C-alpha cells in the first residue's frame, strides 16, 4: 500500500493518508546514479495544513503543492524543515512564493546558509539543547541531539501517534549506513534513545527515506549505525 520508489517517477509526488488529517508525502530524486524515495508529513490544523519538509527540490515541491490541492484542498500556511539538507529545504523558495510561512531552527538556518541551501524564513526557538521539545500547532517538535545531522528534528503528531523521524531514522530495507558526511556517529544512538524515551507511545514511525514501521525502526537504525561505527 505505501508508495514505493519503484512507483513514483522523478517529478511526481504521492500522498499517503495515515490517519484523520495526517498524511505523508513521498517524492523521488536521482542520487548516486540511483533513484531514492523521500518522505515528508502533512498535518491538518483546523482548515489549514502544516507541512513537514519539502519534496526534495523545487520541481517536486511544486508538484507537492499541486497534489495537496488536488487531494486535500486546504491551504498550506506553515512548513517546518527538519534539517538543512536539500531533501528538507530544497523547495523552500517555492513554498515561500506560494504564501507559506517557512520555519526551521536557527541551527538548521545556519547550516543551510553555510551549505548554500535554501533558508526557511522563520526561526524555531527552544530547540537548541538535546531533549528540547516545543509545541507547533498540531505537532510537537523535538531535538533529540546530533544524529544524521547536528540539527535534525523529529516531529510527533499526538492525535495520531505518528512519529516522523526524518533522516535520523532508517527504513528496515537499509542495512548499511548512507550519507553520514554531516552525522555525529558517536552521539547518534544516544539521540535515538532520547526519541524512544520521549515518545514510547508512538505507533507509526516514518523514516526520512522509505517505508514506515513502528518503534522497531529506532533499534534498527541503532544497529546499522553501530555497525558502521565499527567498520
Ligand atoms: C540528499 C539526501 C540528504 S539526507 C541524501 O543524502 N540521501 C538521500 C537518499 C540517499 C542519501 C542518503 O541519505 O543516504
Ligand atoms: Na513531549
Ligand atoms: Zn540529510
Ligand atoms: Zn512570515
Ligand atoms: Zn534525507
Amino acid at each position: 500500500e505505501y508508495p514505493t520508489v519503484s512507483e513514483i517517477p522523478v517529478g511526481e509526488v504521492r500522498l499517503y493518508q495515515i490517519a484523520d488529517g495526517v498524511w505523508s508525502h513521498i517524492a523521488t530524486q536521482s542520487f548516486d546514479g540511483a533513484v531514492y524515495p523521500s518522505n515528508g508529513l502533512i498535518v491538518r490544523d483546523g482548515d489549514e495544513l502544516l507541512l513537514i519538509d519539502t519534496a526534495w527540490g523545487a520541481k517536486n515541491t511544486a508538484a507537492l503543492l499541486a497534489e495537496i490541492e488536488k487531494q486535500i484542498g486546504l491551504p498550506v500556511t506553515r512548513a517546518v524543515s527538519t534539517h538543512f539538507h536539500d531533501d528538507r529545504v530544497g523547495g523552500v523558495d517555492v513554498l515561500r512564493a506560494a504564501g507559506v510561512a517557512t520555519y526551521a531552527s536557527p541551527s538548521t538556518r545556519r547550516l543551510a546558509e553555510v551549505e548554500g541551501n535554501e533558508i526557511p524564513t522563520h526561526s524555531l526557538e527552544g530547540l537548541s539543547s538535546s531533549g528540547d521539545a516545543v509545541r507547533f500547532g498540531p505537532v510537537e517538535l523535538f531535538y533529540p541531539g546530533a544524529a544524521h545531522s547536528t540539527d535534525n528534528l523529529v516531529v510527533y503528531v499526538p492525535s495520531a501517534s505518528v512519529l516522523y523521524g526524518g533522516c535520523a531514522i532508517y527504513e528496515l530495507s537499509r542495512t548499511s549506513a548512507g550519507n553520514v558526511a554531516d552525522a555525529d556517529l558517536a552521539e547518534w544512538p544516544t539521540s535515538i534513545e532520547r526519541i524512544q524515551q520521549h515518545y514510547p507511545e508512538a505507533q507509526f514511525v516514518i523514516p526520512g527515506h522509505g517505508l514506515p514501521g513502528g518503534l522497531d525502526l529506532l533499534k534498527h537504525t541503532t544497529n546499522v549505525v553501530k555497525a558502521h561505527t565499527n567498520r
